[PDB]
């Protein structure tokens, strides 16, 4: 879960994102 201040990328944004952004969203899910 990558956090930019208070903006943490939701773990469940992956299907709303396209493949290349899902790659990071994978680490968003696990971090």
């Amino acid at each position: 879960g990558f956090c930019w201040g208070d903006l943490c990328v939701p773990y469940g944004t992956c299907s709303q994102l396209p493949p290349w952004l899902q790659d990071m969203c994978a680490a968003a899910s696990f971090d």
